[PDB]
């Protein structure tokens, strides 16, 4: 049982445990176009004598934070340990040999979509994004007086084959990325992969439509068994207009019952309607997980609120550091310091922070975050606020 | 068709329409509670010809708002159109009737639980809470290292008949209602009723159980047809220590598997637990819709963000007025201006933004909200936002 | 093994038969009512040794045929074999006793209503009425243009309790039941019956409302575990208005989502709507069961269709006789022959055929009625249908 | 937005609307077969600017009405309006410029199938046959004693394969379409389609097998989920005894627990069994949809009841002109007048009566068909009441 970057000879194996870890893996092919973001050392395996019993890698993001700032960040991904090597300490290995490098390469976070949620708290990594599925009875909705796009003449939305523009779905998403928190460049070989998945498979997924805009897309299908469900895989809008004509376009599917849409808690499509319960919540799940590697790179990177007078406190993460942390004008300074303490928290809350998805004045309630100070605290929850609501970009 | 004040004779008829249009109508033995919270000239009727085809009333009720501040609130209810009556204007004359002696008699708010979202929107009703039900697989809970009284000893949480321990579980309800947004002053004839709703009914709900701690209470029973699921009914929690140690007899129903609760969107239990997934939201829904009646009033009354910097801006309200709107020292001043107006919107929305809840930017992305100005728009979100989360009292 | 008429000793061991028999059993104080409705000899029992193994009876009631003829029928009831006491010939025995009675008494025809429908075709009887459940998803349903009642100004339906209208309720089924081909007669005592069922039960039905035209009622209560449906469990309309203004009432039920009603094939509900679709038919079973007891005095009462032109033939029953068959100006003249057979069939389809429910062509199709002649065959079709589409009136 | 016919160049567009629009949409190579019944000006389409955004066609077929008279018949198909711009006229538009073009053509008739029963009424199409699914547990089924065919000796039927006896069911089909009111002539390309639909799909239809008498077929295939259910797609049968055989060959699929077929109302299989109540009307819903193009060409071109003597009315048609018409001998004289009217009735009602699906009496009851006379009303009823009973061929 040792630990190794893998060789090109290795590949096959962790396609194997791939296969057997992973319902949802698409074989060797589309690996390829995913490989392709894994750095040179940016992966881990452990051979047994050899057969691959663990895997571990990290591809190459960038991911958008408050303020617009983009971060180089590491992407976990493709963690398994084979069946018949549970409880041995692998996981616990290949994740402090992938930090060691993460770290020593100069990322100031890294971040993963986890498969339970009970796993990775333990290892620094906080949920940081909140998925939210909205299920829309169309039958009965109609739009508010307020609402904008309700006038006379032509639509400004078109519907399309996906694959015929891809130019504009790029485009309209670089944009969409660039200004929201929680935003993922998508690097070419994504976007083919995306596109490859919008054809229909012989007993498997039906074929995807395009709604285009402007300034705004939604791919949508028809759900397999469910034939009057129409799923939104994906709706990137940068103007509220093109928000709002996506969503006509969606509601006048006359054929369909029922919309779906895996969005962000402050998705505004509820107060679109005349009765906003139409839009009900069907599903909650932590969307993206953070683990913030370096804490005075991070904190300094990142914008926040103007509107919260200057501050300075005392900041330490659990075995992460103690910091004096002074806050103003929409930017930190973040020093090292040996100074009492006047805020505590594991690394792990501090990513659940990060993005501005959870409230310091909620985690102190659980006591995942200490403090004697109740007015440090709603400094704390106005100055990591995000202006613009974070969202989740894609699964990797 | 005409509208009146009911007189005695008139409420066998009340209750006829009442028994009629609410599957939920306990009968009229303990509708003689609720009238007591029905002031003299709070309640109106339509007569055909005479039988009652139509009712409406309101009832004297205390709400907390931001700051701790309690309003005098008129709390509608007992609403219903014959099915025989449908489609001619009796809801739209009933409420115009009620709301003229509301706002005669002085409330600078009123309140309503929507049986519909669709239906008061239009009468200058927002949604104000939002009802949250997270479901526990109670079999997988763990609590995390940092949760709260965690430690050897004994218990501070005794399991009880809820009827032999009324004085503290009103006590501690009071302290809980005067400190939390969106609490209701629960008068004793409403303490009577939920008390005998306590006890087992014969082919009906099972009996009701507490937990009692100094600084809080659960009361819970087993579902009618789900003998694995713990329903909460209730849980007034005045400290993080009293929230936690509740969970951790709740979790402690070893012959449960689940254990649910509507609580609000800010429930700290996620973050209690090594899993935050294993509280899953399973239900999402407005709470408490207001109608603010006089706007400077309701203005003026709550607190704001103390974070915020002063600043000024003009309010006008759809056929509502327009307001010079000064907010500093976490106080509003508003005052009658024929300025242009820098934001404008329905009075429904100001209701949804009154107790912070919902986002003025999240309203200004559907248009509900219009300013031309951005920094205006976060320095409202700011401002409106409450220190301590909105919570949901109770139906009526 | 022995056959006799029950002594008033006897029915205790009835009544336990009865309530091993039948789950929807309602005790010995409701079956007091039905008891008076069994004349002298009505009833007979099969004892082992003793115990009550076997019991049958009829009831007299009055059975309305086409033509608006009323005639005096048999109605066998509580027909029930011990299950210690399968396969020993105890029904054969019970059915043929109880028909000797029945025939000798001089009723023309015996009807029942069936538990399967495997049972009671071999002792002469046949599926004779139709009954059809409409669900409407009242949510979406719109009134015609042409459908009655749309008018400003008042409603001329009520709703009210049941138990305070009872005279009215009583002339309105008088005045349906013999006008319609399925009416039956209902005694005051099924009267006190039905109206002791209109209350709640404690862990059981929910209380029954009525709504109340001056020609026409409908019953309905709110399903004990589907909250959003509401069952019809009666309405008697004696104009096509009365039918239309009962249905905008409970269309008019905003609390439900679907509205349910055990029917006839021919009932004008979904043209009364812009989309028929949605009185949509979940649920389809013979209703009333006819024995021609008398097939010279049955085919004689009933009225014939005046449309078809005068014709005579020659019809065999299956051991029941061969007869000269007459039809002209919508009358029949029935007498022996010894003539050749022109028609043959059992004395199940006769039953079948009685009330115009099923066309003589169809049972042709099936070969359970035979003839050379396809002229002859659309005679009968045209003869023996009912201006009046046949209904069910209630469950004995 | 304009409206023309569609150009070679414009197919590719109204294929991406098809695939969006209709999920059972089978792609380009099987809409080649379907193309070739449409004729040279028998579509249109709008363009935005250009995408198609609207489209509508007509197919030339032959529809089968009472007394075996073959009509010339349009068959409305393809319409679909693009999500991106409904509510905008497109539809309305759409059906006057087809109908415009059926009329002058000289199509007596028009005839569609219905995605929602709530679109078509105000353009005058009327339900005009209904669908009615027999759901049969085979596992009880016995055949009754008078039930053709269950002699000794050898079957007639034969289980084959569909496409090697392709002569065999067209010729059957031919014999069917020309005798049955509803019945349409089936061109070559479609049973080409038929076929091909027959053969298994990987993960989708299972392989379709066919029991084939002289004088009938049954083409049915397993469900592809529900295992122990047997779907028949089409039973055609011309003799009664054909109808039984094939049904005693389907009864006889002993791996099964049920067959269901979509059939018609008068479907003799439930008299074939000894338990009626075993064949379980499991769906109703209407069928073909007929709108009468030319009230004298259509009322002159059906046979009529013989039954009936002769009687003269005058029916007005709304907005579709007024007629003396007399009826007698089986056959109508429909001729212009401006006498009184005796009969009144919008154009989809007349569709609604035309092949004697809906009895007037009962779309009177509704007040869809206006007269004071009852006696004309029941000489309507019999005269356009069809000897054949109405069924329905194929979906288009
Ligand atoms: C399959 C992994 N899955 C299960 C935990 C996680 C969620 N992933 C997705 O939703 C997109 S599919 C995908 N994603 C990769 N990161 C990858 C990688 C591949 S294939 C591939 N496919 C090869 C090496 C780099 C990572
Ligand atoms: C039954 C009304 N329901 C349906 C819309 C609303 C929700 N109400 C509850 O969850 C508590 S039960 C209740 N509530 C009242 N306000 C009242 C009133 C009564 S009984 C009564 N019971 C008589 C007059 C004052 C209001
Ligand atoms: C209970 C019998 N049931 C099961 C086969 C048949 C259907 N009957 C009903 O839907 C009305 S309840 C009823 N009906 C009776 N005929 C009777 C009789 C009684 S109780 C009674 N209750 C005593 C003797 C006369 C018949
Ligand atoms: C797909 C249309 N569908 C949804 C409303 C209606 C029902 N149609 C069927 O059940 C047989 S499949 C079919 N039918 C056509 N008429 C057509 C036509 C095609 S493909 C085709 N396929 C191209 C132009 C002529 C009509």
């Amino acid at each position: 049982v040792t630990l190794c970057s893998p060789t090109e000879d290795d590949w096959p194996g962790m396609f194997l445990l791939a296969a057997a870890s992973f319902t949802d893996f698409i074989g060797p092919e589309s690996a390829t176009a995913w490989r392709t973001l894994v750095p040179t050392d940016g992966a881990v395996v452990v051979r047994d004598g050899s057969e691959v019993v663990g895997m571990a890698l990290y591809m190459d993001l960038r991911l958008t934070v408050p303020g617009e700032v983009v971060l180089p960040t590491a992407g976990l991904s493709f963690v398994a340990v084979a069946p018949t090597h549970r409880r041995r300490g692998l996981l616990r290995a290949m994740c402090a040999e992938l930090h060691r490098r993460i770290a020593d390469s100069g990322y100031p976070v890294a971040a993963l979509h986890a498969s339970e949620g009970g796993i990775y708290g333990r290892f620094g990594y906080g949920p940081a994004t909140t998925l939210h599925e909205l299920t829309v009875d169309r039958r009965f909705a109609r739009f508010h007086a307020d609402a904008p796009g309700g006038g006379l003449g032509g639509s400004s939305v078109r519907l399309v084959r996906p694959t015929e523009h891809r130019g504009e779905f790029e485009a309209i998403y670089e944009r969409w990325r660039q200004q929201v928190p929680g935003g993922l460049l998508r690097p070419q070989v994504l976007w083919d992969e995306l596109l490859a998945e919008a054809k229909a498979a012989p007993g498997g997924d039906r074929e995807s439509f395009a709604l285009l805009h402007p300034d705004g897309y939604a791919l949508y299908r028809v759900d397999r068994t469910d034939l009057k469900l129409a799923r939104v895989s994906e709706l990137r809008a940068v103007t509220a207009d093109a928000h709002c004509a996506l969503w006509r376009a969606l509601i006048g599917l006359d054929s369909m019952e029922r919309i779906s849409i895996i969005t962000h808690p402050q998705d505004p499509l509820p107060h679109l309607l005349t009765d906003t319960r139409l839009a009900r919540t069907t599903w909650r799940q932590d969307g993206l997980w953070l683990r913030i590697m370096n804490v005075p790179a991070a904190l300094e990177a990142r914008g926040y609120a103007h509107e919260v007078g200057e501050f300075s406190t005392v900041l330490e993460v659990s075995d992460g550091g103690r910091f004096a942390l002074k806050i103003g004008d929409g930017r930190a300074r973040c020093t090292p310091t040996d100074a009492a303490a006047e805020i505590e928290m594991d690394r792990d809350v501090l990513g659940s922070l990060y993005l501005g998805a959870h409230r310091a004045s909620t985690l102190a309630a659980a006591n995942r975050l200490r403090t004697k100070d109740s007015q440090l605290l709603r400094r704390l929850d106005a100055a990591f606020a995000s202006d613009v609501p974070v969202q989740t970009a894609f699964e990797f």
